[PDB]
């Protein structure tokens, strides 16, 4: 089974700024012969012109890049996306988009980590975000011909936890450790591996995320966020209050211990420079590698203020003429202001979004980290080794065990504090480092959040498939 019918494919049409986009749709298709949950369908958008034995911007059915988003946010479940879905999460106007650019598009729901199966069993703890993810793609790769689409050309995107779901997709093609998975659930006899990755604010490498985050707020005693509760905004979003609150001793001395372990993590890592010198951080938190993060937030405000934009908003910049000449990064940290509490990803009582991942059929929560383990508030079990480093995108770098995808694509907002500057920067070194093509930026201004520059994301698209 599992073969696309073409004949499933319905005629529609979404108004575009004035202009009307016609395409398209085939919805709720199974893609795994033995699905655990609902949300383990996938939608297919395409261009009216492919049915048509036409083009749209160069493409044509036979050539058309396969653009594959993500709606996973949380870790949570990442429903089926449309290009006329309005419901929270949604990034329908990208599919709108990408269908006037020409582009095939296949939204695929995922589960997460709050997923149960019909008896109430919790199925949807890591890996399978990641297993749903390939099985996904294995089903688009087994319908070469049969889709609309050059499956050669399939490039995932997504935010957040989204976003480290699209980088581990180019990451781990072909790894041989979701094979047992992928044949529980009779997932489609094909590859997985992609073309391109696009990602948007990764929150990824989550076994070292905490001494990142320490690394860039330690001293920093007070954290403000918004926390969801009763309620909907508008189209389902939930409705936020605003929640602070201080650093107790405890957790200050957790935070500087966490800083001074990353140092040694960052310089393990053995990032290089292009001329092959090895970047690093001293036991204070200072050195090469920081110099890094205060120019490339220098760069993101130069470009800023190139275009217009008053960057005088945030403390710790010097400004000489028209150029961003320096920056007091501790000063501008302060300014943005830390987001999360100590440790930031595992706490020590189980209750982020990542210990809920990291549960499995016997726990609903789990330590991922050593550290959280040994101080743990709560009776709790460490996650498995080896499920840590399988879905972590930078295990597939260091270590030849996939097919790793060519391109890449990370954005990270200069103003988004759900997990340090260091961790999106590290993915683009190493990517670098490796010979893989990366565009990478930190965005002025930006919040936590994604697609927010499809102009700029379909050109590269572009450039890699047609240019």
């Amino acid at each position: 089974r599992l073969i696309f019918d073409a004949d499933w494919l319905v005629p529609e049409q979404v108004q575009v700024a004035g202009q009307a986009i016609q395409y398209y749709a085939a919805r709720n298709i199974q893609y795994v012969q033995h699905p655990v949950a609902a949300i383990q369908v996938l939608n297919v958008f395409v261009p009216a012109a492919y049915l048509h034995g036409s083009s749209v911007n160069g493409y044509q059915r036979a050539t058309a890049p396969i653009l594959m988003p993500n709606t996973v946010g949380g870790y949570l479940p990442g429903p089926a996306d449309d290009p006329q879905r309005v419901t929270w999460p949604t990034n329908a106007g990208t599919i709108q988009q990408a269908l006037k650019r020409g582009y095939v598009v296949v939204a695929a729901g995922i589960r997460g980590r709050t997923t149960v199966d019909k008896s109430g069993q919790r199925v949807g703890q890591a890996p399978a975000f990641i297993v749903d993810m390939k099985a996904a793609i294995r089903y688009v790769k087994y319908n070469q011909g049969r889709l609309p689409g050059d499956t050669n050309r399939i490039i995932t995107n997504g935010t957040s936890a989204g976003g480290a779901t699209s980088a581990l997709a180019g990451a781990s093609g072909n790894s041989a450790y979701f094979e047992p998975a992928l044949t529980a659930l009779g997932a489609a006899p094909a590859t997985d591996d992609i073309f391109a990755v696009s990602a948007y604010c990764p929150i990824h490498n989550l076994e070292h995320a905490d001494m990142a985050y320490e690394w860039q707020f330690n001293g920093i005693n007070d954290w403000h966020r918004y926390q969801p509760v009763a309620g909907t905004t508008k189209n389902g979003r939930p409705k936020f209050e605003p929640v602070s609150g201080q650093l107790t001793v405890e957790e200050q001395a957790l935070s500087l211990a966490l800083k001074a372990q990353f140092s040694t993590y960052l310089n393990q890592l053995q990032l290089t420079a292009s001329d092959g010198t090895h970047l690093t951080l001293n036991e204070a938190g200072m050195g090469s590698f920081r110099d890094v993060v205060r120019q490339l937030l220098i760069s993101s405000a130069q470009t800023a203020f190139d275009q217009g934009t008053d960057i005088h908003k945030y403390a710790g910049f010097v400004v000489t003429g028209n150029q961003v000449t320096d920056l007091d990064l501790s000063a501008y940290l302060k300014s943005l202001t830390r987001m999360k509490a100590v440790p930031a990803f595992d706490q020590l009582d189980l209750t982020s979004p990542e210990n809920n991942l990291f549960g499995d059929a016997t726990a609903k929560a789990k330590h991922f980290t050593a550290l959280a383990q040994t101080r743990s508030t709560v009776t709790a079990q460490l996650a498995d080794a080896e499920l840590i480093q399988a879905i972590n995108p930078l295990s597939y770098l260091t270590t030849t065990s996939s097919q790793v995808a060519k391109h890449w694509r990370i954005r990270h907002g200069a103003a988004d504090r759900d997990t340090s500057f260091a961790i999106p920067i590290i993915l683009a070194i190493m990517l670098e480092n490796h010979g893989y093509g990366i565009d990478f930026a930190l965005p002025w201004d930006i919040p936590h959040s994604g697609d927010y520059d499809l102009g700029d994301l379909f050109s590269w698209i572009d450039g890699l498939c047609q240019l």
